[PDB]
């Protein structure tokens, strides 16, 4: 316990150092001076304040973290920003959602929630009241944010920070400016269009304000009008007079010359109600209130109902249907029917509907149902089906054909029914040829978009919007599909769309499978609705009625990221002094203009040019933004606005459009999904009390590196503190004992093996840091660094050497910077340093000698062979066997192999063959019992270990590698002595059974 307290000890000495010596600040007015290695600009997507920061936030900002602490040892100079995105409905929803119990009870409130999630955070009774409005949230939440992602220690100039709504000044004239020059440019669009809708809210429902269906559309339905015909059923007898439709929905509707009746289930709550022009639709309530904002009724959201009804009370009704060759036709009742698709009516196709036929045909068989709903003989059995579409495999009565060739009998075979629909499935769309006079032998492709128009001109049919899928909004609301005005932006423009995918085409994306995501979801984006009425933001410049949503305000502000500093100097909300003296209002759209466009002549205000200068000049120096990190959950939305609004500011400069994208997976929490509901939650805060922030960081460099889902395992975490803590009294014991070392030229066995082995891993880590694998780099850099000095330390009997422990340290400090930077600045001052380590240069690696390395990895493998045969058979002194040349068997069948190695660019043929041919051999006789798991084994330590194991010779000396370290292998297996001789000494079994690299040994 006392460990994690030392570290976070440790961490905030770090911290309040790095604050005064104000490290991670950067001016381009002095950096643009000194020319080092170039720039790198990395930014995090900020988050909703509308609560405090989680692990999924520091997994996911972590990256750019760890980038940017290792770019800056390779000498970048970097630029991480944080700002906070408060703009959206979740903040102001909840802050009425409380005000609503603050008013209409009390403090603390009656019941028979808002209030006691605010208590379980912590809040004081007295306190919560004040989050009644959105502006305490905005007050309260941000500064949080700030305090953790500091205790965090990250890499960030907080001066770049602010906030996103109205209430800041200067964010607010940058977003006015880039709406103003987006719609100046036509690309934000007033009109009429269809979009997912909260009635509740009031305004269009997009990806980040609901919490079911993330990305559902609406779907499109042909809904045909059948006709109620005299006389009327009994339930409507009070509507006479008035003309009376059923409402069915349907997605093919080139089909409806076949019509043969009209399904209903008896059991729903069916309604009809009035619509614009006075007639009656039935349906059922969703249906009618989707019907009634999408323009059905003569109010918006007002559904004039005048009749409640039972399916079972339509039965028997009589119709007359479009396009069919049938004059009047009925409604009959059908047991499977979905109470979410649709309107609850479903038309009779028979012919080519398999569920059509299979309830006609319950219906003409027993009259137990005919009498159950009272059908008499009219309504069932003079109607058959209607030849309309033929498939070339099936015919003019396709679903007939495989009903009856599946011998289905009855309606409620949902795995029969299911085959014969797929069956048939989408053999319609393409194969299908008309029958009917008018179409005669045409593609249904080519003819069923116009039927359509062809009903709905006749005023026989409308289209009707539904949600494909459920979704559910926020504020608790069923979404519905209306067809309102808005302001969108016009993200289906053919000239926008195919520069984005010029742009996309210039992208980095770490993996391929981000790249196919991106290429979906440009070629399915259209029209992007980015109006909203209600919640926090900035408004329309020109329609201040009209605020603009939280996905639209956050796709360029990272130019407002190089400039921040200057404009409001830290204070989140931009109410504070000017550094600059710069007052909000003063920025106009020609003055960002000037700051933004290169090209952009000097315009007439009251600001001095040094000022606006040095901010063109922040921002042409830093942009463009080279990685930008996030989840996957960002890519179908964010980025690709990101993208357009990129494209479309900066059209002429490619060069200022986004360089790369990194996206992972959403955390794990133990394995499991992190979730308050579940017990499983951690926050930032939460998180640093438990772990320390680098025991923390550490841990998270270790979660994952692709984009399947990341795993943070707490006892992980607690395995590397304990490792860190650890580490850092060994440090401090090798500066205590600084004399005890030896010293002079380090020419011993293992002090050039430790030196190889030091240089391979530095080659190893600054090659996963490129590529982000922080994974492999962590694996690479910390554990098979330590593995490699405890091996160093225990071979070592004449005690380890100065100059490369002192090596050692330094590297690994500077290996393990980018993870755990608080540690590694104390080990830093802890070696008596001049100045801090974030200054320090990245470590230059030296020569690597393979053959080292590998016959280091023998004396590992051997030392283990020693110590499991120590197992059996009080030992004392053992003698050791090395083979210099393969026996002559061994080498005919090495040889064969080295052959057929070199026949074919390293491919060994199958042991059959193998067999084969070492059975054709004659000096094999005695020994084909032996040879096939020589093979067997020169395969495996192929597969293994390279190519080097088909030597027909070690590439170094056996012999001379065991006498470097017989004292530590006399001491370690706990013996007297140790007989190294060369193998022609031994005896028969011994010298006939050894080869080299597997040296044998007796005792
Ligand atoms: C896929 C089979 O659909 C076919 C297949 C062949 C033919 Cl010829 C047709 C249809 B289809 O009937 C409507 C509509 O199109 C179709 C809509 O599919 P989805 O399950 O609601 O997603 O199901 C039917 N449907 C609509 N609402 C429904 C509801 N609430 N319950 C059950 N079925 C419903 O139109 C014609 C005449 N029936
Ligand atoms: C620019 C604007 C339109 C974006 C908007 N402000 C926003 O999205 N705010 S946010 O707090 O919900 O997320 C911000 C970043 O943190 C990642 N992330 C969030 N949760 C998790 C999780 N459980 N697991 C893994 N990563 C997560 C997420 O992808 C994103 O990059």
């Amino acid at each position: 316990t006392a460990k994690v307290d030392f570290l976070k000890k440790i961490e905030k000495e770090i911290q309040q150092k790095w604050d005064t010596e104000r490290v991670f600040e950067v001016n381009a007015s002095n950096l643009e001076k000194q020319t080092s290695k170039g720039k790198y600009f990395v930014t995090f997507p900020y988050p909703y304040m509308n609560g405090r920061l989680h692990l999924g936030h520091t997994f996911s900002l972590s990256k750019c973290e760890f980038a940017v602490g290792y770019q800056r040892l390779k000498g970048k100079c970097c630029l991480f920003p944080f700002g906070l995105h408060c703009t959206g409905m979740p903040i102001k929803a909840c802050a009425d959602k409380l005000k609503r119990e603050i008013e209409l009870y009390g403090c603390p409130p009656d019941f028979p929630y808002q209030w006691g999630i605010m208590k379980s955070l912590g809040l004081s009774d007295e306190e919560i009241v004040k989050f009644s409005e959105a502006e305490h949230w905005l007050d309260y939440f941000p500064p949080l944010a700030i305090q953790d992602l500091k205790r965090m220690g990250l890499k960030v100039d907080w001066r770049r920070s602010f906030i996103t709504t109205d209430v800041n000044p200067y964010y607010d004239s940058f977003v006015r400016w880039q709406f103003l020059t987006l719609r100046e440019r036509n690309k934000i669009k007033f009109g009429k269009r269809y979009t997912i809708y909260s009635p509740k809210d009031g305004q269009p429902c997009m990806d980040h304000d609901r919490q079911t269906g993330e990305g559902v559309g609406p779907q499109e339905y042909t809904l045909l009008k059948l006709k109620v015909l005299e006389p009327y059923p009994s339930k409507l007898s009070g509507l006479k007079g008035k003309n009376i439709f059923l409402v069915a929905a349907t997605l093919r509707p080139e089909t409806m010359f076949g019509q043969t009746n009209c399904w209903v289930r008896p059991d729903m709550k069916y309604i009809g109600f009035e619509t614009v022009n006075g007639d009656i639709f039935i349906c059922t309530q969703k249906a009618a209130r989707n019907m009634s904002y999408q323009g059905f009724t003569k109010d918006n959201g007002v559904v004039p109902v005048v009749k409640e009804l039972m399916g079972e009370e339509i039965l028997g009704a009589s119709l007359s249907a479009p396009l069919t060759s049938y004059k009047v036709i009925y409604v009959l009742p059908m047991l499977t029917i979905k109470e979410d698709k649709g309107t609850g009516v479903v038309t009779s196709v028979p012919s080519d509907s398999p569920d059509d036929i299979a309830a006609l045909r319950d219906l003409k068989k027993k009259q137990a149902l005919r009498a159950k709903y009272g059908i008499r003989d009219d309504m069932v059995l003079p109607f058959e089906p209607v030849p309309v579409i033929e498939i070339p495999g099936f015919g003019n009565l396709s679903a007939v054909t495989i009903c009856d060739e599946l011998k289905i009998q009855s309606q409620n075979d949902r795995e029969k029914l299911a085959e014969a629909k797929e069956k048939i499935y989408l053999k319609g769309f393409y194969e299908g040829i008309m029958l009917v006079d008018g179409f005669k032998g045409q593609k249904v492709q080519d003819v069923k978009k116009t039927i359509q128009k062809k009903m709905i001109d006749a005023g026989d049919a409308l289209i009707y919007m539904e949600p494909e899928k459920q979704v559910m909004s926020r504020s608790s609301d069923e979404c519905v599909v209306a067809l309102c005005d808005q302001w969108y932006l016009d993200y289906g423009e053919e000239n926008w769309k195919k520069q984005t995918s010029q742009c996309l085409k210039n992208l980095e994306t770490f993996c391929e499978e981000t790249r196919r995501n991106f290429e979906a979801t440009l070629g399915w984006l259209q029209e992007h609705a980015c109006s909203r009425t209600y919640g926090l933001g900035t408004h329309l410049p020109w329609d201040e009625q009209w605020l603009i949503e939280s996905l639209s305000d956050s796709t360029i502000y990272m130019a407002f990221y190089t400039v921040a500093h200057l404009l409001q100097g830290g204070n989140l909300h931009g109410q504070a002094e000017s550094p600059l003296g710069i007052r909000p209002q003063q920025m106009t759209k020609e003055v960002w203009d000037y700051v933004f466009f290169k090209e952009a002549p000097f315009p007439k205000t009251q600001i001095a040019k040094e000022k606006l200068d040095q901010l063109k000049q922040e921002f042409e120096f830093w942009y463009p933004v080279d990685l930008r990190v996030s989840g996957k959950d960002l890519v179908p939305n964010h980025l690709s606005y990101y993208l357009y609004n990129h494209v479309a500011m900066w059209p002429e400069q490619s060069d200022k459009w986004p360089t790369a994208v990194r996206a992972n997976g959403h955390l794990l929490l133990n394995s499991e999904k992190m979730s308050k509901s579940t017990g499983n939650f951690l926050t930032l805060t939460q998180a640093i009390d438990k772990f320390s922030a680098d025991g923390m960081r550490l841990a998270l460099a270790d979660a994952g590196d692709t984009v399947e889902d990341a795993n943070f395992v707490e006892a992980m975490a607690d395995a590397g503190i304990l490792r860190l803590y650890t580490w850092v009294e060994w440090v401090k014991e090798m500066v205590a004992n600084w004399d005890s070392l030896r010293s002079g030229p380090a020419s011993t066995f293992n002090d050039r093996v430790f030196a190889s082995e030091l240089n391979a891993g530095i080659i190893k880590t600054d090659q996963n840091y490129e590529k982000m694998m922080f994974k492999e780099a962590l694996k690479t850099g910390f554990f098979e660094f330590q593995a490699a000095k405890d091996k160093y330390r225990e071979l070592a009997v004449e005690g380890m050497h100065r100059e490369l422990v002192f090596r050692f340290i330094e590297v690994q400090t500077l290996l393990l910077a980018p993870f755990c930077p608080h540690l590694c600045e104390h080990i830093w001052t802890l070696l008596g340093k001049p100045d801090s380590i974030m200054n320090a240069s990245w470590p230059v690696a030296g020569p690597v000698n393979e053959v080292l390395i590998h016959s280091s990895q023998y004396l590992m493998e051997v030392t283990h062979d020693l110590r499991l045969r120590l197992k059996n058979y009080k030992p004392s002194h053992c003698t050791i066997y090395v083979a210099k040349n393969y026996p002559p068997w061994q080498h005919t069948t090495l040889s064969v192999l080295r052959k057929h190695f070199e026949a074919n660019n390293g491919k060994l043929p199958d042991n059959k063959v193998i067999a084969s041919e070492l059975g054709s051999m004659p000096e094999l006789k005695k020994y084909m019992k032996k040879v096939m798991p020589f093979v067997a084994m020169i395969k495996e330590n192929l597969e293994k270990m390279g190519p080097r194991i088909l030597d027909l010779q070690l590439e170094f000396d056996e012999k001379a590698v065991l006498m470097e370290n017989i004292v530590y292998l006399t001491n370690s297996l706990e013996l007297e002595h140790i007989e190294v001789k060369f193998a022609s000494e031994a005896e028969d079994k011994i010298r006939e059974d050894c080869c080299p690299g597997k040296p044998l040994n007796v005792f």
